[PDB]
């Protein structure tokens, strides 16, 4: 009895990246006669059938079978998905990879709800977030909140087999098509999936390769969005679902255009795809659909049906740079966390302030009299936007790639008069790192990790790295946890655990005048400085003593051992049966990582 | 009667910029008659020399010999000061050039006053001033300030043949000396020299192109030699107390900030040691009275020996800095006005604070590094009004900088956050750009705009910055100005059409464009523009064909009028019959717009 079968459409494969994306399976908790592999080559010119092949020599639970080149994944993966026999499908691209607990994680959640649909957490190689709306904590019955449940709607989830069966859900491969995975979600949807959403540990890694052109062209581009509106609404039969599919995929692709987008594209690829965004909107988009956006997004939906393509190029100039970066005010260590202070105002590019200017009762965008003279009163006027402001940190693991909302923290947004009638926006955070509240693999005890913090706020998102302008190393041993919090080379904030990119005794300095050497039991005791130490440690390492002078000697190993006690921190260098006479460096080596103190000792 | 005597001593030199220095001796508008070149060769193993003479045969006035290796250009120039016979001698070295009227001003300069040295405005390639306080306005009694009169201390100013000759004031001949023009001025003044100081004009040079004091032993012998110099020679006290404060807070205070920070630590107790004994030694401790706070702890920790403080509060002080930030750009009447505002801060992120403790205003310090020093050395609260804050100017081209005159500004210490202060300023300015065009290649040429802010022993002196995109034209009295954030971010103004099209930063009305079939005139109206006063640029424009793949271009006559606060460009067909759609380009003063026009003929 198969509980999770693994469909693998194969074209032309990286081999580096099969070979990872085998490792991560064979990886997994969950006993391997319970799963099976279901690759399907798409007819691949290299040696890719002939590798696929090789790995399932030493796997029996791994099926592998040879197509014609269809020129997309969608049929191989509907081929896979009538060979395979499991409870529960999941389509795995053939360049990333599994976390090691995903199958077990998966099935026991989506068993024990009777889930369709198990959406769970994903992890992209860039960016801060990815599904910080959805991937926020666990839901049993995520259908009960509307479709906005499957978003992201990647391919990267678990479907019930029988469920896709029973209702004919398949990957469109009549022909080429974009976002085949939004009319693949939406179809479960719109059949009633249980869906549920699994946010407390990485499921499925979707890694960046560089390598990832259909579609790219405007023409393309407009047909297939033309195809995924007109999917909407003649597919989508309840209210509250297409009224947040439309809205959503007009305000992210259609009106996604008329910012930013127009300050990096030639003229003629501008009335392309403005021209094709007008007549999408208003030959399928109903106007309460923009009544519900934020006031920047009805500005611009205003303008795109006006063909006010120049007021809207000139906004885009006005609107440039908007971002909110934060700075560190304090960082320390306090018992078993580390505690931030944070600052952050709407600027240009880090620069001058934001405004906003009050006229009357009104707090109003600053906008042009040309512009402001064209549009409806109450879209540039923020006055009951002013309470939506949100200001959160975030942390992401540089090895996993995994980020994960920080909960617990304070913080405050206020709208400031500087001068005359201009009003800036200002916020204050405080929050603290429990960093055992994202270590669930072995291999998240030894990662550095980097801090962002998110804003939001009339509708704008920033979502920046933590940066600080003085110098910041702080080191702390808590629970046999090496910390070093740090302004890394970039100005940003990086924390180091495990020793994976600094060293503690290096970062702490040594008292060198302190040191005590013990003749008769052989211990060299090297007290740390600088310091925070809470709780007790005991980290096994090991030194190096070289005798001064012969600078070719062969290294002495030793034994060594990283102690946190009584709110102290030393090194103990244990020299054993060794014989020595005269003065020697000492390098400690604790968790791979040597020190530069320049210790040296007299024997 | 030989006005100016150039003295260039040259070894090895790099013979593009020799050539660019004789070009820079031609070009000058003094006749050539009254002046004369005196280039001594210091032994060059290249060719130089040879190329030398070669450029002695078509100037009578240039004298050329050669000496075996001195190996540095002290004993040229004492070789060429004597075999010279002009009244004022020009240091020149050999990679350095001088503006066009530099020896007309100067000499005009030293004659009408009676001046033995004339330290004329220097010019480097770096940074974003020089002689800030001393190349101020011009002064025809400078030595009535003191010795500081002629800071910067370069050979590079015009001393009177006489006044060398008849105090037997020479460079010194022996091995390497660092700072051998400081010796040289200083005993010219102490031989009370009349000074003048020429800050109205850029007159010299000095280019930073692609050694002795490298070593830390041979550095602090240099430092040992100079301030025994000073004790020994000069006998004003007033003169004797600046040259002794200048030198320490410079040389020997200057490695006890951020320079332990970028050294490793052998080389760190070399000098910290040679610091410490130098203080003792030379320094009487009235000096340190002189200094401001910071200093003054540096100063105390260094006759301590407390080098590891000086370490610890290195870091802390490391990356403390004011950028300004516009707040406001516009154009009015003749003149570019500015807004800015600026808080001292670390690398232009979190602020920088200071608390305050009873009626104390007191720099934020660890608690063990406060117990080691006396409690005024940290208590800012006689200086908190002593900041300034003002905008400064450099020509991209000419590398000369200035101080904008005429700047309003306030610096204020405002209570943030429960008894943290933070130090916030404010700037108005307006920018005449004619204060500021002295030779006719200034009037094409990009200025980059920055600002000079001090405060509690900081300086911070850079370029002016916005985030917000910004593009404003001008057309002033036959200047065409375009203030502009940069590609680095950073405030230009484009005077003359150096990097940007006015056309194309403008704006053309494609609407209101009139195409005149009786007289052959095309009217192109610009739109978002400046026009001040009357103006007209002569240009041309091109024509091709929008059916034609490779047309060969039809090129005409364009002009860019500027009248009754509205500008326009106008482009004169020609007798060459055309018929159809052409696409049309102007070219401004060498600049070509992108704004796609295209007209049908
Ligand atoms: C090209 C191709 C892929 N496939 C399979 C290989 C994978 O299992 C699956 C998904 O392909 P991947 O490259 O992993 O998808 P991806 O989402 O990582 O890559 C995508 O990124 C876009 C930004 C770029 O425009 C493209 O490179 C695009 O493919 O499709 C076929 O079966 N047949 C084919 O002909
Ligand atoms: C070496 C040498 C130089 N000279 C001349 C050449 C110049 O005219 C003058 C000074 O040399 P310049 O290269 O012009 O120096 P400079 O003052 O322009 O720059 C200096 O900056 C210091 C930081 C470096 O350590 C020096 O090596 C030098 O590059 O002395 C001689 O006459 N004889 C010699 O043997
Ligand atoms: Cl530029
Ligand atoms: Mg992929
Ligand atoms: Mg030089
Ligand atoms: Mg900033």
């Amino acid at each position: 009895d198969i509980k999770i079968s693994v469909v693998v459409p194969t074209y032309n494969t990286e081999l580096e990246g099969l070979k990872n994306l085998m490792a991560s399976i064979d990886k997994q908790t969950m006993n391997p006669d319970e799963y099976e592999l279901v690759f399907v080559d798409d007819g691949s010119t290299t040696d890719t059938y002939e590798r696929l092949q090789e790995f399932a020599e030493t796997r029996p639970n791994m099926t592998v079978k040879q197509i014609e080149n269809s020129g997309w994944g969608s049929r191989p993966r509907n081929i896979a998905t009538k060979m395979a026999k499991g409870e529960y499908i999941l389509y795995l691209d053939h360049d990333d990879t599994v976390f090691p607990e995903t199958f077990e994680r998966v099935y026991n959640f989506g068993k024990e709800n009777n889930l369709d649909v198990v959406s769970g957490k994903e992890v992209r190689t860039n960016g801060w977030s990815w599904g910080w709306k959805q991937f926020s904590e666990n839901n049993p019955h995520a259908e009960e909140m509307g479709i906005e449940c499957l978003l992201p709607m990647t391919p990267h989830k678990f479907y019930k087999r029988e469920f896709l069966l029973e209702n004919d859900i398949t990957f469109d491969d009549g022909a080429r098509v974009l976002w085949e995975a939004v009319y693949f979600n939406s179809k479960a949807f719109i059949h009633g999936a249980k869906v549920g959403i699994l946010a407390d540990y990485p499921t499925y890694y979707w890694i960046a390769t560089g390598a990832n052109s259909f579609g790219r062209d405007p023409h393309e581009k407009w047909n297939q969005i033309n195809k995924l509106f007109n999917f909407f609404k003649d597919n989508i039969k309840e209210q509250r679902d297409l009224d947040f599919m439309l809205t959503h995929w007009y305000r992210s692709r259609v009106l996604g255009i008329l910012g930013q987008w127009l300050l990096k594209n030639n003229n003629e690829r501008i009335d392309i795809e403005f021209n094709y965004a007008k007549k999408l909107a208003e030959e399928l988009i109903p106007a309460y659909i923009s009544e519900n956006l934020d006031k920047n997004n009805q500005v611009k939906d205003y303008l795109l049906r006006q063909g006010d393509l120049d007021s809207l190029k000139k906004l885009a100039q006005i609107d440039a740079g908007i971002t909110a970066l934060s700075y560190v005010e304090d960082a320390y260590f306090k018992e078993d966390k580390l505690f931030f202070k944070t600052s952050t105002k709407m600027t240009y590019e880090d620069k001058e302030d934001f405004f906003i200017e009050k006229t009357a009762d009104r707090m109003e965008r600053i906008l042009p009299e040309e512009i402001k003279s064209k549009l409806p009163k109450e879209f540039f006027d923020y006055s009951d936007d002013l309470a939506e402001f949100t200001y959160e940190p975030s942390i992401k693991g540089r090895n996993s790639r995994a980020t994960w909302k920080i909960d617990g923290s304070t913080s405050n947004v206020e709208v400031v008069n500087k001068k005359a009638n201009l009003y800036k926006i200002e916020g204050e955070m405080s929050f603290s790192v429990q960093i055992n509240d994202y270590i669930l693999d072995a291999a998240d005890k030894k990662q550095p990790w980097d801090i962002a913090t998110r804003f939001t706020g009339l509708g704008y998102t920033s979502h920046r790295a933590l940066t600080i302008g003085k110098i910041l190393i702080k080191t702390a041993l808590i629970n046999n946890k090496t910390m070093i919090v740090y302004k890394n080379a970039s100005g940003l904030i990086s924390l180091d655990v495990g020793s994976s990119v600094r060293s503690i005794v290096e970062d702490s300095g040594v008292k060198r005048e302190q040191i005590l050497i013990d003749k008769t039991s052989g211990k060299v005791t090297i007290p740390l400085n600088e310091i925070h130490v809470f709780g007790e440690s005991l980290i096994e390492g090991n030194a190096e003593l070289k005798p001064v002078g012969i600078s070719d000697a062969d290294p002495i190993n030793v034994k060594a051992k990283l102690i946190g006690e009584a709110n102290k921190a030393r090194v103990e260098v244990l020299l054993g049966d060794e014989k020595l006479s005269g003065e020697y460096h000492l390098v400690t080596n604790i968790q791979g990582k040597k020190d530069k103190q320049q210790i040296k000792i007299t024997l």
